[PDB]
């Protein structure tokens, strides 16, 4: 009677995940994603680096991509992460089965990816995935290198236990850019206070708006496009109007005092 892969039947809008070739932001960095979730290719020498992936569907559509900037399998070399939720590491394991990638992440991303987001400090085993083993563990501030370019974790603790940012400078307009890759700030249904799974959660957000402000941040781009104003439906005006951290950050902190005014109503 009907197997298993018969049904299990997944909503899907169509309107998600409409896929889009590279849209350069750097000599050396691409948005290979979809329009509405970023995954950032960083094609190197040595070999190139993805910074997220998206939603599992996508692996195919984003080893597309790798082939039309030239980048073979055995040329994906690391895999770095936002936070491992579904929309962002959704097909790290695939492409981890399908190409020579290693993935580095900290320790806290590392277990949510290993038990494949289920256990969620929020959403329980609603948001679960193919989960993934890390390859390198990572430790705040530590930096990993490529063929000449250098990405630092900054732990942005909040949207997830081990939220990071990555941070790298390469080429453009021949001068440096310093690229700031900024996690979500997002809270959305989050108990915020006396959460018995995560205490110091308003401690830690606090924390971590300041940590994105700091960031060496000539451009912002977020997991979520729309996050820091980016529109990647709008050719080489993506980052026209695109946030700064500091605004990016004021903006989080802004919406989230009000979460927290609202909760501490009742
Ligand atoms: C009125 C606003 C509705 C809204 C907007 C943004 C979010 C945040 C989401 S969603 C999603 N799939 N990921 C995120 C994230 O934070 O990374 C949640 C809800
Ligand atoms: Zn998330
Ligand atoms: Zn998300």
């Amino acid at each position: 009677e009907v197997p298993l892969p018969q049904l299990r039947a997944y909503t899907v809008d169509a309107s998600w995940l409409q896929p889009m070739a590279p849209l350069q932001i750097a000599d050396h960095t691409w948005q290979i994603g979809t329009e509405d979730l970023t995954a950032l290719l960083v094609q190197t020498p040595d070999g190139a680096v993805l910074l997220d992936g998206g939603m599992p569907q996508m692996a195919s559509h984003l080893l597309d991509n790798m082939k039309a900037r030239g980048v073979t399998p055995r040329d994906l070399r690391l895999i770095l992460l936002s936070h491992a939720h579904a929309d962002h590491a959704g097909p790290v394991a695939e492409l981890k089965r399908r190409t020579g990638a290693k993935v580095a992440a900290n320790a806290e991303s590392a277990v949510l990816l290993a038990r494949g987001g289920s256990d969620d400090l929020h959403f329980g085993d609603g948001i679960t995935y193919p989960p993934a083993n890390a390859d390198r563990i990572v430790m705040d501030g530590e930096v990993i290198t490529v063929g000449g370019i250098v990405f630092t974790a900054h732990f942005m603790a909040g949207h997830t236990p081990g939220s990071t940012a990555w941070t790298w400078t390469d080429t453009r307009n021949g001068k440096p850019v310093r690229i700031a890759y900024a996690d979500s700030l997002s809270a959305p249904g989050y108990q915020l206070q006396g959460n018995p799974r995560y205490p110091h959660l308003i401690e830690d957000y606090r924390r971590s708006f300041a940590t994105v402000r700091a960031l060496p941040c000539d451009v912002l781009l977020t997991p979520h496009p729309g996050a820091s104003n980016w529109d990647y439906a709008a050719g080489a005006r993506a980052g026209a109007k695109a946030l700064t951290c500091k605004a990016y950050a004021d903006a989080a902190e802004q919406k989230f005092d009000g979460q927290l005014a609202k909760e501490t109503a009742g």
